[PDB]
């Protein structure tokens, strides 16, 4: 791990920045790992609001990304290195989502634009879905799948998301 | 033709002379009456509204849209800042946002949400920000509130679609 951390710390400054974390990562493509995802992950582990991670926080970041990669690999059952619609259907089977909705999700998080989902966009869409579903559940106390909300509640709800 | 004096404004802002005003260039050119830099999120949104090339920036031809847009906001802002103190308070905010028919206390929620100076008033950049977000969120709400009683009822998947429209 130590050895891995120094390698990522390009300028040897003892703190891994966004840029540095991004260049250590591959989305399986010719494009950069999504800088929005790099930053969500860093702010999860950085406790001194400094847009960076030191070694002990980096052990947390690295475990987390490697665990996501394990998930990605588990469901990419043709080893194509992209999650296609039916693989996503497997991956999200615990959400009880319709076929039509998986297309919407792909449209939304697929940055490559070919109707498949790369590792970075996989992480992004999974975390967004998860955050949103939890916020939804705060309203759906009777777990019937429907909510009824006033204009003011709705706004506050969006203010709580983003 | 066309416009000589806007060109000067453009070059001052375009410090690197790349021919494109970036996010940071625009932010450094803009003032909020404060020592904290102009809301970077507000800057990015304005750039996104006028950029037709997806280059994270605006060229001269788009910048005349930017100049007009920011200037129009200055006028709306100076209009509701009735005492010309350079911040908008609850009382002023209530006047600005009449047409929304928002409850009294919701105004405090808006102030907390968007005032980054933490004094209970809203500077010019944070004012644009909340108004942009309010109008955008409201149009999305109106789409779902076909009858306009102020209520929506959505499924989980509809809820997710609606949030995807916004985020
Ligand atoms: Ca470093
Ligand atoms: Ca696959
Ligand atoms: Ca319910
Ligand atoms: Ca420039
Ligand atoms: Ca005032
Ligand atoms: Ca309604």
């Amino acid at each position: 791990l130590w050895n891995v951390f120094q390698r990522v710390d390009k300028d040897r400054s003892g703190v891994i920045s966004d840029t540095e974390l991004q260049q250590a990562l591959s989305n399986g493509t010719w494009t950069p790992f999504n800088p929005v995802t790099v930053r969500s992950i860093i702010s999860m582990f950085d406790r001194e609001n400094k847009a960076g991670v030191n070694f002990s926080e980096f052990t947390g970041v690295w475990k987390y990304i490697t665990d996501w990669q394990n998930v990605f690999r588990t469901y990419d059952r043709d080893n194509s290195g992209m999650i296609d619609k039916n693989e996503l259907k497997q991956a999200l089977s615990g959400y009880r989502l319709s076929d039509q909705f998986h297309d919407i999700l792909i449209r939304k998080f697929d940055r490559q634009g070919r109707g498949q989902i790369a590792f970075d966009d996989f992480i992004q869409g999974c975390i967004v879905l998860q955050r949103l579903t939890d916020i939804f559940r705060r309203y759906d106390t009777d777990q019937d799948g429907w909510i009824q909300v006033s204009y003011e509640q709705y706004l506050s709800m969006v203010f709580s998301i983003v």
